[PDB]
């Protein structure tokens, strides 16, 4: 069973559905209009067969429905109706940054600022939960019409729960293993951390419009970053950037977990306390974008 709390019937008996959004492995995207209230949802809809494994979408209902924070999208339940299964989350009609800066260009320094502060909120609230995003980038991070932000897209970590889930199944018997052995099984080997890496380069992605080494073999750029030598990346145009972005990114991307920044601790840097970071920014961007 993919989640105890499924409606089992149709979700057009509650829901008109108004355009198809897009469509990939991962299923297909609607935006639809709640019948009664009026209300704009997003639907992910994904095949959900006799014998499929329910592991991973099991695991995503259960980040979204645990959830209730301003930053992460909200949670509407999941309809399972002909082996189709639907997940209904709050639509957010401008899609993910990247769908954006694909169209606008390069981000502005207070734009991203403004991005940044919105998303380490929404990630402090995730690790005060003990969850993990494991996947920010622009692609996940969506904005509303009112220029709000919102984190998205929890299948990785869905993903990795899963494996987690299934590594524990199948540890085998315990006794003769080295301890730091039974925490990679149970813990993974990493911690909530990462996701201050990955915060740190979605702001070089939202000022560059890729990623760094975006254009570098993805097999030798994971090999690179487990050389001793490993060098942080930095934002390419000294000039254009204030002293407090560079630093904003220099701490992010800290190379050691253990030294690396938390989501609260970096609310209080510079970049993203400074007054006047409010989602008139990024309805300026829509507008352009328009
Ligand atoms: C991650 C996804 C399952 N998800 N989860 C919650 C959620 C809330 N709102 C949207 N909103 C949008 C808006 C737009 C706008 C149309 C025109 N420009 C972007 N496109 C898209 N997607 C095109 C490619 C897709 F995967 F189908 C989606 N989603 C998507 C959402």
């Amino acid at each position: 069973v993919v989640d105890p709390d499924i409606f089992n019937r149709d979700p057009r008996d509650h829901y008109d559905l108004l355009q198809r959004l897009g469509g990939g492995t991962y299923g297909e995207v609607f935006k639809a209009r709640d019948k009664v209230s009026g209300d704009l949802v997003a639907l992910k809809m994904v095949k959900m067969e006799p014998d499929d494994d329910v592991s991973t979408l099991q695991k995503e209902i259960l980040i979204l429905k645990t959830c209730r924070h301003a930053n992460i999208v909200a949670y509407h339940g999941s309809y399972l109706w002909l082996q189709k299964l639907w997940i209904c989350m709050e639509f957010c009609g401008a899609g993910s940054l990247q769908d954006i800066y694909q169209v606008t260009g390069s981000l502005s320094e207070l734009q991203i600022s403004y991005v940044c502060r919105e998303v380490l909120q929404g990630l402090a609230y995730l690790h005060s939960q003990k969850k993990i995003h494991r996947d920010i980038k622009g692609a996940n991070i969506l904005i509303n019409d009112a220029g709000e932000v919102r984190l998205a897209d929890f299948g990785i970590s869905a993903q990795i729960g899963a494996e987690l889930a299934r590594r524990l199944e199948f540890i085998g018997t315990p006794y003769w293993m080295a301890p730091e052995v039974a925490a990679v099984a149970l813990k993974g080997g990493y911690n909530e951390l990462c996701d201050i890496w990955s915060l740190g380069i979605t702001a070089i992605e939202l000022a560059e419009l890729q990623p760094p080494l975006f254009d570098v073999h993805p097999l030798r750029v994971l090999f690179l970053m487990t050389k001793s030598g490993y060098q942080p990346p930095r934002l390419k145009e000294k000039g254009k950037w204030s002293a407090a972005f560079h630093n904003f990114i220099k701490v992010t991307l800290t190379k050691s977990p253990k030294k690396r920044p938390s989501a609260t601790k970096m609310l209080s840097h510079q970049l993203v306390s400074q007054p006047g970071l409010n989602r008139g920014l990024i309805l300026d961007l829509l507008d352009k974008l328009k």
